[PDB]
């Protein structure tokens, strides 16, 4: 297990070098209104010796070695720079960015948001931050504090992998997100299954009057796209809309 630990060590070193040396980059997936906005989701990549590496390569090591906090700060800072450059170039771009629960209590994350929005002159509304519902359940106080701190900048905070149980309804009484992205477990077979269609309607019929935007992901076909619209979902993303890529060249309208 010396060879293995040496492998782990070199990934950790590489991730540290990527933070210092700009070795990460972002790719972007368009997010389309069903019920409009220039909106993309940021996805992280690592440029390691001619390969455009996915986080499937390294995130497990990052989490084991407590590097996720710093990686999410890197992504948010890079995202705000992108929003700033896009604005300067005449584009009203919005980005959806991932943060994990360790960021909820990280003063450097709030500092990064506050300071980088300001220096690029980007209104907070352009930045949407998403975290998995599962992590809010287990870090509720800190999540509420994060929500309050970043909503003071007009940023949107929402939940991904959102479920359809009564635990979710209870959470919404205590945590008011700007948006909800449905877990793929609910939406996978929306085109061919009635119980999925009903879970989605239970969520949209509550979300809509509460002013909470709803979102579906991994949309793979036209029948699925067509069915989210019926159920009242606000936004959709997936390879059938457009795949992740390096450029923001989607024509939204
Ligand atoms: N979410 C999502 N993904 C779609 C969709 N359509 C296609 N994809 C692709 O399918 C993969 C889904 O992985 P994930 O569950 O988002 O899981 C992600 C996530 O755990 C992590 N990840 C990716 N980007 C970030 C990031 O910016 N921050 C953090 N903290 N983790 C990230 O790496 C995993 C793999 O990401 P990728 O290699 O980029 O690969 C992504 C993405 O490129 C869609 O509608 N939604």
């Amino acid at each position: 297990d010396r060879a293995e630990e040496e492998r782990i060590e070199r990934w950790v070193e590489q991730l540290r070098e990527a933070l210092v040396g700009d070795g990460f980059l972002l790719h972007y997936q368009p997010v389309l209104n069903l019920q409009p906005l220039e909106l993309y989701q940021a996805f992280l990549r690592l440029e390691r010796n001619g390969e455009m590496m996915s986080p499937n390569a390294f995130m497990a090591i990052a989490e084991e070695h407590d590097l996720v906090t710093e990686i999410d700060r890197w992504v948010v800072a890079r995202a705000i720079r992108q929003l700033g450059e896009r604005q300067r170039a005449g584009h009203k771009t919005h980005l959806l960015v991932r943060i994990g629960p360790n960021s909820f209590s990280d003063p450097q994350m709030i500092d990064t948001i506050r300071e980088q929005l300001a220096v690029y002159g980007v209104p907070g509304e352009r930045l949407w931050l998403q975290t998995p519902e599962s992590k809010v359940f287990t870090h509720l106080r800190n999540a509420q504090q994060f929500l309050a701190a970043v909503s003071a900048m007009d940023c949107k905070v929402g939940l991904e992998q959102f479920g359809s149980g009564l635990d979710s309804f209870q959470l919404l009484a205590h945590f008011h997100p700007a948006f909800l992205k449905l877990d793929r477990g609910i939406t996978g077979d929306i085109a061919s299954a009635r119980d999925s269609q009903e879970k989605i309607r239970e969520i949209t019929s509550r979300a809509q009057p509460a002013g909470i935007l709803t979102m579906a992901e991994f949309v793979a076909d036209a029948q699925s796209m067509s069915s989210f619209f019926s159920a009242g979902v606000d936004y959709v993303q997936g390879d059938f809309v457009a795949p992740t890529g390096p450029l923001m060249n989607y024509e939204f309208g």
